């Protein structure tokens, strides 16, 4: 439904804007899935116990379905950016979406490398909080942006996507793979993939932080939205973590500590608020363009 | 609105499917905008005549606005792929969209390198066919997919996007930059950018070809759709080319021949049909999955 082109504006694009800096970062730090050596993970995998394989398969399942979900569910944000006339942010989000596709790809390649070929949905059957987040909260909230690209809708969506799903859940998951792999010096392919996905995620989270901060600065009502949505989801995220532990008698393999993981995740969620609240009362110019 | 996850299916993803082969290709052949040396183009640029700069600025304007448009307008196709349950195609399209963003980026960097900072919309004022394609036909047709992800809607959208805008117009534009730059051995940064964008475009067009072929094979009614939409747009594309020549008295700089360019573009459009018509009557298995 088009009238003008952002790329043709006087002065061009502002390469110093956050989304364009992130885009350039993603270009400089682009990594190739074909560069990750998976040829050693199967040997480690076969040496694990049944329980250890079960746990790691279930963690992997949660990951790859989550990547897939974000790949799909990020799309309405691109639409919102277009509605706001923010080409640089739209550009950034194309990279974001591509990266999530590539995350989906690399987990799939790891699964293939370790010999996993069965339907994995069964690993989500007993994780109702997971399904509530990834099959309901995330798509429903993101999809709202198609009809309502308002600052309030953006903030709600960014909380769900960037601050909870990435900021709380994915980071806690990376910590889980850390606990599984590092001290035992196993699964070097997984380890490498997690490092690289982590690196991409740093940018995705920077974008989400930026997005909430600029709306918060512009209108303190958006702080309301932020705080409310965070407080709604933190317990649901924590329930996901709890349900996962419960399936293993709260004593999973790899010596994972339920209390450690709840503390970690809580910290990750809690630390989010401060990072946004600092935008309150700031000239939007100090935050944006 | 989610129920299952494609990434969790028995047997995983099919790495041999066309969209996944293209995705892997795009990963292997990823190019960095920061690798293109632009530091020599300004010197060449300043040696051109006013007329030559005018013509090339207008060609560049058409390009970068077109990249921007496709970056934006590809999005509804991702939605259609999701509706069809085709995760591999969705994945591919994230890469496609990212690449168009990066195309937009690199043309913007070239403009900056040559010292162009004015608002460029004025270069489109006298190109009404351009505006009709890029501001009306392309967004309207693509946007239809949001509400109607049917095979017929997909085919119409793919004709507009892949077969006309890329297949006919962009290819003719690459030929224009070839005529401008190669024999004179100028603008090595432009030349390099055009080669790299060309390489990405080969994949985008492969995807569009695949998409039309699989719907055509599945139902010959989709051949109707294809043929009709092509025949509707070819004259509009040719009018775009004509209007561009007319502004320069049908004798632009760089010794460009109107008749040569009309023949080239016509050939590019015409050659499209055969590539799709061969899918008629074929088992879809010979074309897809
Ligand atoms: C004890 C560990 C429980 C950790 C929870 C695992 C859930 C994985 C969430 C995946 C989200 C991916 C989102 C993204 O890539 O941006
Ligand atoms: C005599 C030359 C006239 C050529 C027409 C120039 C129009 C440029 C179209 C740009 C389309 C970009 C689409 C894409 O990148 O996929
Ligand atoms: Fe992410
Ligand atoms: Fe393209
Ligand atoms: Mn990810
Ligand atoms: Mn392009």
């Amino acid at each position: 439904t088009r009238t003008r082109s952002g790329s043709l504006a006087a002065g061009g694009l502002n390469w110093a804007s956050l989304p364009l800096k992130l885009f350039a970062g993603g270009n400089a730090k682009f990594w190739h899935p074909a560069d990750i050596d998976f040829t050693r993970d199967r040997a480690d995998w076969e040496k694990l116990s049944d329980d250890e394989r079960d746990y790691a398969t279930r963690l992997c399942t949660q990951f790859i379905a989550g990547e897939e979900a974000v790949t799909e569910d990020i799309q309405p944000f691109m639409s919102a950016m277009r509605a706001e006339g923010r080409l640089a942010d739209e550009m950034y989000l194309t990279q974001f979406a591509f990266e999530e596709a590539k995350h989906t790809q690399v987990f799939r390649m790891w699964l293939d490398a370790v010999g996993i070929s069965e339907d994995l949905h069964r690993y989500l059957d007993d994780l109702p909080a997971y399904r509530q987040i990834f099959y309901a909260e995330l798509p429903e909230c993101l999809n709202a942006l198609s009809a309502d690209p308002s600052p309030a809708a953006q903030v709600r969506a960014s909380v769900t996507y960037n601050h909870i799903v990435e900021g709380m859940l994915a980071l806690t998951g990376y910590y889980a793979w850390h606990k599984i792999c590092v001290e035992r010096a196993i699964l070097p392919g997984m380890q490498e993939l997690v490092r690289r996905i982590g690196d991409d995620e740093r940018r995705h989270m920077a974008w989400g932080t930026f997005t909430c901060r600029r709306h918060v600065a512009a209108d303190d009502a958006n702080w309301t939205v932020f705080e409310t949505r965070m407080n709604e989801l933190i317990p649901l995220a924590l329930r996901l973590i709890e349900e996962g532990f419960a399936l293993y008698g709260d004593q999973p393999p790899f010596d994972l500590s339920k209390d450690d993981f709840l503390q970690y995740s809580t910290d990750k969620g809690m630390r989010r608020f401060g990072t946004i609240s600092n935008a309150r009362g700031r000239p939007v110019a100090e935050i944006d363009v």
